């Protein structure tokens, strides 16, 4: 499928144990997608001083369409030193892997994979 929904576990940053996907714009794409198909993957809301706590290159789930069966439609986009790779709509998060952490909330997204 070109889409899969997912209902993705959404973490407080302060909880997060590990703090990005990897060091390369190529790589943080490539293991967040993984973690997307695995169910391996949180989401942090980005609000004033989250992302200073991340590490980059980020990835943002951003929306892709204005939501089937409550789904909203999103793709990746990476960021490196302010530059993005990708072009998408407004952030749902940042994501990172999920190793267990205890979630405040899920947000259902319709991945396009």
């Amino acid at each position: 499928k070109t889409h899969v929904q997912l209902s993705l576990p959404v973490l407080q940053v302060r909880d997060v144990l590990v703090r990005g996907f990897g060091d390369s714009v190529e790589e943080v794409l490539s293991e967040a997608r993984q973690h997307l198909k695995d169910g391996t993957c949180g989401l942090v809301e980005v609000e004033k001083g989250v992302l200073p706590q991340l590490e980059q290159p980020y990835v943002f789930i951003k929306r892709s369409d204005a939501a089937p069966h409550g789904h909203v439609m999103v793709e990746l986009v990476a960021e490196l030193e302010g530059i993005q790779y990708g072009r998408s709509g407004e952030t749902l998060g940042v994501l990172v892997p999920h190793v267990g952490e205890i979630p405040v909330a899920y947000r259902k997204v319709l991945l396009r994979k």
